[PDB]
C-alpha cells in the first residue's frame, strides 16, 4: 500500500531533518547572511578574524577528518530511526555504519558543493575548489573526485526528502562485508527502495528514470572511498607526525 510508503518517507525526512544540521536546502539558500570566502593563504588567516576555527595542508586536512567524525555521529543517530534498524543483530548494525559512513558523507557533502567550491564551518565559510587543489602534493587532490562527483550527483537535483530516503538504503545494503543476518538487511532495503522510487516518482514527476539514474550513483561513491582510503595511507607514511581520530581510524579497516 502506498499509504505506508509515504508514512516511511516522511518519517525519514523528520529524523533526517533532527539528525543533521546543514540541510541540503539551507546550504542552497547560503551559496545562492552570506559566507566568509576563503580562496588563498591570506584569506585562510583573515578567515579566523571573522570566523573560529602545522602546515596549512595539514591542518585544512585536519578539519575535513574533524567534521568527518561530526558526520559519523549525525549519520549514526539519524541511522537508529531507521525502522528495524535498532533491532538488527549489534554487530551488523556496526557493519552497516562501518560500510556505510562514507558513501552517505560524500553524499550529503555534495549538498555543501557547488562546482565551484564548498560550505565549511556549518556554513560560515566557503573554501574554494582551486585553493583545495592547489595543496601541497598529497592533499592537493583530496577533494577534487569529490567535487567531480558533486557536479554529476548534483545534476539529479535532489531534495533533502529525496536524500534521506536515499541515505536511508545505503546505510541496509545486505552487500557489506561480514554481515551475519543479509536477509533482514535486505527486507528493510527493498521497503526503502519501495519508498524511493514511490519519492522520487512523486517529487519529480517529470524526471523519467531519476529512480535507476540515482541507483546507478551508487557506483561512483565507491569509486570516491576507494581512492579516499588509498590516499590516507599515502598521509599515515607520508605523516608519521600526523594523527588521525580513532573514531574513523577504527572505521577506515577493510
Amino acid at each position: 500500500e502506498s499509504a505506508d510508503l509515504r508514512a516511511l518517507a516522511k518519517h525519514l525526512y523528520d529524523s533526517y531533518i533532527k539528525s543533521f544540521p546543514l540541510t541540503k536546502a539551507k546550504a542552497r539558500a547560503i551559496l545562492t547572511k552570506s559566507p566568509f570566502v576563503i580562496y588563498d593563504m591570506n584569506s585562510l588567516m583573515m578567515g579566523e578574524d571573522k570566523i573560529k576555527f602545522k602546515e596549512v595542508a595539514i591542518r585544512i586536512f585536519q578539519g575535513c577528518q574533524f567534521r568527518s567524525v561530526e558526520a559519523v555521529q549525525e549519520i549514526t543517530e539519524y541511522a537508529k530511526s531507521i525502522p528495524g534498524f535498532v533491532n538488527l543483530d549489534l554487530n551488523d548494525q556496526v557493519t552497516l555504519l562501518k560500510y556505510g559512513v562514507h558513501e552517505i558523507i560524500y553524499t550529503m557533502l555534495a549538498s555543501l558543493m557547488n562546482k565551484d567550491g564548498v560550505l565549511i564551518s556549518e556554513g560560515q565559510g566557503f573554501m574554494t575548489r582551486e585553493f583545495l587543489k592547489s595543496l601541497r602534493k598529497p592533499f592537493g587532490d583530496f577533494m577534487e573526485p569529490k567535487f567531480e562527483f558533486a557536479v554529476k550527483f548534483n545534476a539529479l537535483e535532489l531534495d533533502d526528502s529525496d536524500l534521506a530516503i536515499f541515505i536511508a538504503v545505503i546505510i541496509l545494503s545486505g552487500d557489506r562485508p561480514g554481515l551475519l543476518n543479509v536477509k533482514p538487511i535486505e527486507d528493510i532495503q527493498d521497503n526503502l527502495l519501495q519508498a524511493l522510487e514511490l519519492q522520487l516518482k512523486l517529487n519529480h514527476p517529470e524526471s523519467s528514470q531519476l529512480f535507476a539514474k540515482l541507483l546507478q550513483k551508487m557506483t561512483d561513491l565507491r569509486q570516491i572511498v576507494t581512492e579516499h582510503v588509498q590516499l590516507l595511507q599515502v598521509i599515515k607514511k607520508t605523516e608519521t607526525d600526523m594523527s588521525l581520530h580513532p573514531l574513523l581510524q577504527e572505521i577506515e579497516k577493510d
